[PDB]
């Protein structure tokens, strides 16, 4: 089935149980993206609690980038 361009798609998890990123990390990412933008070997490593692939597909995962929109907040300290 196909009505648009873009490969329109959503994910749905709720009880799949596993890993997740932290705010924390996804900046982590970023920051080697820019030294270590290639050297994945690396990149595994400046996150800490990651794997050079889990890191390649984290990249693939991030939103759009937009010129001008409010993000959402930090909000409080989750445990």
């Amino acid at each position: 089935g196909s009505s648009g361009s873009s490969g329109t798609l959503a994910k749905s998890k709720g009880a799949s149980a596993g890993r997740e990123w932290t705010e924390q990390e996804t900046l982590l990412l970023l920051e080697a993206l820019e030294m270590y933008k290639d050297d994945w070997n690396k990149v595994s490593e400046h996150v800490g609690s990651r794997t050079q692939d889990e890191c390649i597909l984290h990249f693939l995962r991030l939103p759009i980038e937009d010129p001008y929109l409010e993000n959402s907040d930090s909000g409080p300290s989750s445990g």
